[PDB]
């Protein structure tokens, strides 16, 4: 009856509300995905419960164990009915879960501490002074692991063998490493998160160069779910009405601190 929604604490998508300890259920959270969940639910005609993914991950299949972790895993093993998060539509995921058409368009980009002598991915690859990494488990990490393009293969080769590790557990961890490294650490993350951080105090980071690829985030459901068709139509209806753009403006730029 009540649709269990799996999501992830990733700003500005889902964040803990100021006085959440005094609130209950869905009212404990706020963010772009919280506003979107409320809308997809209204339009699809269902009651839901927001749940933060237990392992705090997006979703990857473990090569040795074959188990799916993160939000994807919660959908695959039936722990959740739908995932409303900045979850990238990829081929390996679409083979096990269903995705609506994209609700947000993005691409991998570079986050530097202001003043870092880096203008592109080619620049990162051609040097060693400045370290660079990605989110440990996710679509960005896989983009480099599977890239046939020379510049990205070179970047991956360095990243996988770099010590100490250049990969981080969460986006926030990557952002702090950038901020605390005096320009000695650049971070590869999706343009959406980069643009969000670029508008947050201490206003010391910046997105550089173009996007490395083009892709989208989709609302995910288990393969052959009943909700699939309706949520896809809701995403299309809401994009066409201007809500998705309105929501990105609200959480990224309207509340900008820089
Ligand atoms: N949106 C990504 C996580 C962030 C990243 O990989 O940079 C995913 O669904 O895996
Ligand atoms: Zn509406």
């Amino acid at each position: 009856k009540t649709v269990v929604v799996t999501t992830i604490l990733e700003s500005p998508y889902v964040m803990m509300k100021k006085n959440h300890e005094m609130l209950e259920g869905n009212e404990r959270y706020e963010g772009y995905c919280v506003d979107l969940a409320a809308e997809i639910a209204k339009h699809c005609g269902f009651k839901y419960k927001l749940t933060i993914v237990g392992d705090g991950k997006y979703g990857a299949r473990d090569a040795d164990t074959k188990i799916w972790n993160g939000m994807v895993g919660e959908l695959v093993y039936g722990k959740a009915d739908i995932a409303i998060a900045p979850l990238t539509i990829t081929l390996v995921r679409e083979e096990v879960i269903d995705f609506s058409k994209p609700f947000m368009s993005l691409g991998i980009s570079i986050m530097i501490k202001k003043g870092t002598p880096i203008e592109s991915a080619e620049d990162l690859s051609k040097q060693t002074e400045i370290a660079y990494g990605t989110l440990d488990s996710g679509s960005t990490k896989e983009f480099f692991r599977r890239s046939k393009i020379a510049v990205f293969d070179k970047m991956w080769t360095y990243m996988r063998s770099a010590e100490p590790s250049v990969f981080v557990r969460t986006t926030a961890e990557g952002v702090a490493r950038v901020r605390k490294s005096k320009g000695k650490y650049a971070y590869l993350l999706e343009s959406t998160m980069n643009e969000y951080i670029e508008q947050r105090k201490p206003c010391d980071t910046m997105k550089v160069g173009g996007n490395l690829d083009s892709k989208g985030y989709g609302i995910a459901t288990p393969k052959g779910s009943s909700l699939g068709n309706a949520v896809n139509l809701a995403v299309l209806k809401l994009n066409e009405q201007g809500l998705l753009d309105k929501l990105k403006n609200k959480w990224w730029y309207d509340k900008g601190e820089c």
